[PDB]
C-alpha cells in the first residue's frame, strides 16, 4: 500500500535478500531480508513488490529478467517497491 524508493550498496554477501515469484503470477517480491543487510537497512521488507529496477518498470517482465537486472547493476542497485 506504500511505495518506497531505495538504493542498495552490495555487501560482502550481496544485497541481503532474495526474489521470489509465484508461478505465472506476474511481479517479483522480496523474500528473505537478511537482518542488518543492505536491503534490511534500506527499509525493504518481505513481500515488497518490485516495480522499478534502476528506473525501469519491470512489472511486465518475467521473474528471470528481474533477477538479471538486479544482478547486472554492480556495486549498487536502485529499487522502487511497494509494501
Amino acid at each position: 500500500m506504500k511505495p518506497k524508493l531505495c538504493r542498495l550498496a552490495k555487501g560482502e554477501n550481496g544485497y541481503g535478500f532474495h526474489l521470489n515469484a509465484i508461478r505465472g503470477l506476474p511481479g517479483s517480491f522480496i523474500k528473505e531480508v537478511q537482518k542488518g543487510g543492505p536491503a534490511d537497512l534500506a527499509g525493504l521488507e518481505d513481500e515488497d513488490v518490485i516495480i522499478e529496477v534502476n528506473g525501469v518498470n519491470v512489472l511486465d517482465e518475467p521473474y528471470e529478467k528481474v533477477v538479471d537486472r538486479i544482478q547486472s547493476s554492480g556495486k549498487n542497485v536502485t529499487l522502487l517497491v511497494c509494501g
